[PDB]
RNA sequence: GGAUUGACAGAUUGAGAGCUCUUUCUUGAUUUUGUGGGUGGUGGUGCAUGGCCGUUCUUAGUUGGUGGAGUGAUUUGUCUGC
């Protein structure tokens, strides 16, 4: 659901969970750190998207939001001074969420159906 | 899918300075390059200034209010004496 990627996103912008990038990200995910991982599809080479989920064989479960752009606005990237983006570009292309934060029921019970498949 | 940061070892250096290079590794939106602007300056101007001090001047010297003399600038009061 779309309210409970923007919630886990906001608790781990809060509480510095976002591993904003992929270096970072893969570096979390070797490490006990990564506790969710949202990635979109739309990246030329498609290299990237296989090794995350390499690394996420191994901290398990993945998200395939697309809207690679999208996604980095919607992930807080932004600074997002105005109302409206206030940023010509800025993307993310993989988001890693470390620390759970705050907790929400309705993101629980998502992630507990997306770890049930 | 890296604005950037930092560095072992060597060349380089006076340096055990990752200053610069060889290679590579680390770091995450604080930054980096341009515009405006702002700071910093024992930079200049004491002949733009303040404050302070020095000196004229260690002497006894100044000043204005009513009043008098001058058209007036000024003067008397501030003096002949002791
Ligand atoms: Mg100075
Ligand atoms: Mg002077
Ligand atoms: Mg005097
Ligand atoms: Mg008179
Ligand atoms: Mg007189």
């Amino acid at each position: 659901i779309e309210d409970a990627l923007k919630v886990v996103l906001r608790t781990s912008l809060v509480h510095d969970g976002l591993a904003r990038g992929l270096r970072e990200s893969a570096k979390a995910l070797t490490r006990g750190e990564g506790q969710l991982a949202v990635l979109v599809e739309s990246v030329t080479e498609e290299a990237i998207s296989k090794l995350v989920q390499g690394l996420a064989t191994e901290n398990v479960p993945l998200i395939k939001v697309a809207d690679a752009k999208q996604l980095g606005e919607w992930a807080g990237l932004g600074k997002i001074d105005r109302d409206g983006n206030a940023r010509k570009v800025v993307g993310a292309s993989v988001v890693v969420v470390k620390n759970w934060g705050a907790d929400t029921q309705e993101r629980e019970i998502l992630l507990e159906h997306f770890s049930q498949q």
